C-alpha cells in the first residue's frame, strides 16, 4: 500500500488525503481482482495466548497514544500487567477507561454507519459483573428507559461479560432488543413483521404465549453464561411507540401503523484488543428512511406500498407512472411528521448525510481518514439528492470494532 | 475458487466462476476496498500475449478453438506484431470484441441488450471531416426516428500515441453551458469548460438555455476542428407533466439520443481511442442526474415552488416529492413523443434477469453495484438486495484524459 490515499467529492471538487488506512487490521474480501464491496458478510476457536499477546499490545499502545501518555510509566506498567495476566490466565480483563475508549472507537470504525458525527457522546454501561439471565434482563431494562429519555433519545450501550472458552458465551437471542413478532400462516401469508418469523417460533417454542398481532413486541430471549436462553417481558411502558399518522392524507391514520422509537440492535459482537463481547446491545435513534423506505416499503417487510398507493388512487398498471416512487416519499413523510409531532428523536436522510460529510471531512483532517461504506452509507430513497452519492469513500477495518456472529441457535449447546 | 453471490429478496444464489477469467485489476487491496472510487488509479512484447488471449476467446466463442483457422490467425497476427508492431482486427473479431466490451461493462445496467449492438467499421478514417460524416451517419441511424438502435462506430486505433483520434466532446449530444458575468451559470454547468473551448476555437454561441454543441473532432492527432450537427438529425423532448399543466412552462427539453464519446475502446491489447456509442435512456439519467445535480440543472426549488411545498425544513422532504414529478414528466414526455426510454423499475427487472442469464451460459457477470442501483428510490428496486461481485474482463471500455490536458497544439 501506498502513504497517501486521495479521495474526491464529484459535486464540491473537495479532495480529501487518507493516511489512516495504514492502520487496517483485517481483510476485505477484496482483492486485487475482484471486488467485494455489495456482499453483506464477506466454536470455542478462542484466542490463543500468543495470538492475544500482539492484539493487546495493539489496543493499549493505541489507547495510551489517545491519552497522550504514550511510552509514559503508566503505559509500561499497563503491558506488563496485561502481559502478565495473558501468560497467567489465557486472558486478561480491560480498565473501565479503556473499556469506554473501546467502545466508542468500534461505532467510530463502524463504516456503515452514517450516524457517526456521534460517536464520542455514547453512554457506556459496564456489565460484565453480571451472571445470570435475570440479570442480564435488569441491565436491558435500564438501558431502555435511559436511552428512550422520554422520546429525547441518548445513545447507549450495555456490555456483558467477554468470552471466555466460547462454551460460556453472554448472548442476547434477539437481533434487536426492541422487534415485532412475525407469524407465518397456514396460507402463506405473514401476519406482523416477516423479518422476525423465524426468530418469533423460537421464542413460541421456548414457551412464549403469542398475541397473534400485527404489532406484537417480542420477548426477550436471554443467554448468560452459556446456560440455555430465558424468556422475559419488556415491560410496555419502557416500550416507546409512534402512530403514523400523514400532515395532509387523513385517511393514512386508518393504515394503523405504528413503529417503536428505540433501534438497539443486539446480535453483534464487539472486539477490543482481541476481547470478544459477546453481547453488547447498543442504540441511537432512527433516520426515519430505516422505518420508512426498508421496514415498511421493502416487499419481504411489511409491504404496504400498495395499499398506500391505491388510497392515493395512482394508476399501479404502469411502473413507469412511478407510483411505487410517490408513495414511498409520502410513507418517508409521514414517518418523520408523527416521530416529530411526538417530540420523539429522529433524523431524515438529508440533515444525517450533510452531517456525516461534515464528520467524515473532520475525521479525515484530524485522524488522517474515516473508513466508510458507500453501499450502506447512502439512503435507500433518493441517492443522488443527498451529498454522500457523490462523495467517494474509502473503506477498511479498524479496531475495536463491531462485528458479525453467528445466530446463537445455529450453534447453541443445549443443556 | 467458486464464489457465492445472494439476492436478499428471493434468496437466489448464484455461483460465480467467471471471476477467474480476469487479470485486470480492480483498485482494491484485500485491505482497502476502492468500490466507490471513480477512476481507481504497448510494445512488440507486450502485444502478442494480450492478442493472443483475445483471439483464444474468439474462437473459442465459435467453437473453432483449436482449428486450422485458429492456429493460422495467431501465426498470421504474430507475423504481423513482428513487422509492424500491432495489428489489425478482421470486421468479425471487430464486431465480437465491441459487443464484448459492452457485455463487461460493469457499470451498465442496459446489458440485457448487449448482443444487439449495431457496428460502424471507420478505421478507414482519416480527417475531422470523415469523422463528421461517420458520426452523421450514426447519428441518423441510432435515433431511427424514435425507435432507438444501439450502436457504435468505431475510428482508427491508437499507434504511435502521437496520432490519436479524438471525439473532444463527452456526449455526441450535449447542451451548452454559460458562465454568466454576475456568477452564475446559464444552460449545462457539466459543459462550461468544453462551450469555453469551442467559442475559443471560433463557434459562435446562441447563448440560450438548450444550445447543441458543436462537434469538436481529431483525426490522426491533429488539431480539432468543429462541425454543426444538421438539426434534423437531432431528436429532443419537450418535457410535460401528464397532471401539472404548469410543467410545460419550464421550458424545460431534452435529447432523445444518449451517445458517449470520450471513452477508449480496447480488443486485444489495441486501443481505439474515438469509440462512441450510443443506446437509449434510462430516464432517471435525465431527470435525477442531469436536472436535480446540485451542480447541474439545478431544477429542485422551481418545481417544489411551483408544487406550493413546505421548503422551510428539509424533513417536509420537498426535494423527494419534486423528483418523483419530474421524473414522471421526463418518462411521459418521452413515452407520448414515442421516443425509446426505460424507467428504472423496468431497467433494473431486466437486469436481475439479465444476471441469471448471464450467471446460467457464462458463469457470472461483472457488475457495479455502486452504478447498477439508481439514484432514486434504490432498495424499491431488485437490484439494491441483489450482491454483485465486480471484476474487470477484456475487451472493455475505459477512461481516458480529456484531450486539452494533452494536445500539443499546432
Ligand atoms: C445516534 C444515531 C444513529 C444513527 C442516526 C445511525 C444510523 C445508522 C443507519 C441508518 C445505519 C444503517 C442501518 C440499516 O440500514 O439497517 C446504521 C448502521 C450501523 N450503525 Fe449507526 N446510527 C446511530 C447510532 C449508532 C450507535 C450508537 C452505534 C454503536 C455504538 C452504531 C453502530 C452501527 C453499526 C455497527 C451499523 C452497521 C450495522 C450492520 O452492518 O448490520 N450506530 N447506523
Ligand atoms: C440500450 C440501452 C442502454 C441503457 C438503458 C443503458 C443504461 C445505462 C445507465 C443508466 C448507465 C449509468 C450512466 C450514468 O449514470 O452516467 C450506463 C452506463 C454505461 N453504459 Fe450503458 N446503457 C445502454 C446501452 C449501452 C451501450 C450500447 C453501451 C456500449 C456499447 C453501453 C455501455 C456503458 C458503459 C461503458 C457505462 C459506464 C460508463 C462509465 O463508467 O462512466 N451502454 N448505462
Ligand atoms: C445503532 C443503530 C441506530 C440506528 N438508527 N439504526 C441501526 C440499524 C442497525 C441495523 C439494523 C438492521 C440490520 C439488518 C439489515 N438491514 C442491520 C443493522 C444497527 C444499529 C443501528
Ligand atoms: C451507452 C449509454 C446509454 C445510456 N442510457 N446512458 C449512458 C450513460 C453514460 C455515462 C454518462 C455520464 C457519465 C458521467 C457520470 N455520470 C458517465 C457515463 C455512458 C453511456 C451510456
Ligand atoms: C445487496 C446489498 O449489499 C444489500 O442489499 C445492502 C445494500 N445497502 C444497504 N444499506 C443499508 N443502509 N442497509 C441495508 O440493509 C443495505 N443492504
Ligand atoms: C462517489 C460515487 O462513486 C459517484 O458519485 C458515483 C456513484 N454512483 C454512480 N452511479 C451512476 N449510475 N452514475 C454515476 O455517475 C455515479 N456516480
Ligand atoms: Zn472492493
Amino acid at each position: 500500500c501506498p502513504r497517501f490515499l486521495k479521495v474526491k467529492n464529484w459535486e464540491t471538487e473537495v479532495v480529501l488525503t487518507d493516511t489512516l488506512h495504514l492502520k487496517s487490521t483485517l481483510e476485505t474480501g477484496c482483492t486485487e481482482y475482484i471486488c467485494m464491496g455489495s456482499i453483506m458478510h464477506p466454536p470455542e476457536d478462542v484466542a490463543t495466548k500468543d495470538q492475544l499477546f500482539p492484539l493487546a499490545k495493539e489496543f493499549i499502545d493505541q489507547y495510551y497514544s489517545s491519552i497522550k501518555r504514550f511510552g509514559s510509566k503508566a503505559h509500561m506498567e499497563r503491558l506488563e500487567e496485561v502481559n502478565k495476566e495473558i501468560d497467567t490466565t489465557s486472558t486478561y480483563q480491560l480498565k473501565d477507561t479503556e473499556l469506554i475508549y473501546g467502545a466508542k472507537h468500534a461505532w467510530r470504525n463502524a463504516s456503515r454507519c452514517v450516524g457517526r458525527i456521534q460517536w464520542s457522546k455514547l453512554q457506556v454501561f459496564d456489565a460484565r459483573d453480571c451472571t445470570t439471565a435475570h440479570g442480564m434482563f435488569n441491565y436491558i431494562c435500564n438501558h431502555v428507559k435511559y436511552a428512550t429519555n422520554k422520546g429525547n433519545l441518548r445513545s447507549a450501550i450495555t456490555i456483558f461479560p467477554q468470552r471466555t472458552d466460547g462454551k460460556h458465551d453472554f448472548r442476547v437471542w434477539n437481533s434487536q432488543l426492541i422487534r415485532y413478532a412475525g407469524y407465518k400462516q397456514p396460507d402463506g401469508s405473514t401476519l406482523g413483521d416477516p423479518a422476525n418469523v423465524q426468530f418469533t417460533e423460537i421464542c413460541i417454542q421456548q414457551g412464549w404465549k403469542p398475541p397473534r398481532g400485527r404489532f406484537d413486541v417480542l420477548p426477550l430471549l436471554l443467554q448468560a453464561n452459556g446456560n440455555d436462553p430465558e424468556l422475559f417481558q419488556i415491560p410496555p411502558e419502557l416500550v416507546l411507540e409512534v402512530p403514523i399518522r400523514h400532515p395532509k392524507f387523513e385517511w393514512f391514520k386508518d393504515l394503523g401503523l405504528k413503529w417503536y422509537g428505540l433501534p438497539a440492535v443486539s446480535n453483534m459482537l464487539l472486539e477490543i484488543g482481541g476481547l470478544e463481547f459477546s453481547a453488547c446491545p447498543f442504540s441511537g435513534w432512527y433516520m426515519g428512511t430505516e422505518i420508512g423506505v426498508r421496514d415498511y416499503c421493502d416487499n419481504s417487510r411489511y409491504n404496504i406500498l400498495e395499499e398506500v398507493a391505491k388510497k392515493m388512487n395512482l394508476d399501479m398498471r404502469k411502473t413507469s407512472s412511478l407510483w411505487k416512487d410517490q408513495a414511498l416519499v409520502e410513507i418517508n413523510i409521514a414517518v418523520l411528521y408523527s416521530f416529530q409531532s411526538d417530540k420523539v428523536t429522529i433524523v431524515d436522510h438529508h440533515s444525517a448525510t450533510e452531517s456525516f460529510i461534515k464528520h467524515m471531512e473532520n475525521e479525515y483532517r484530524c485522524r488522517g481518514g474515516c473508513p466508510a461504506d458507500w453501499v450502506w452509507i447512502v439512503p435507500p430513497m433518493s441517492g443522488s439528492i443527498t451529498p454522500v452519492f457523490h462523495q467517494e469513500m474509502l473503506n477498511y477495518r479498524l479496531t475495536p470494532s463491531f462485528e458479525y456472529q453467528p445466530d446463537p441457535w445455529n450453534t447453541h449447546v443445549w443443556k
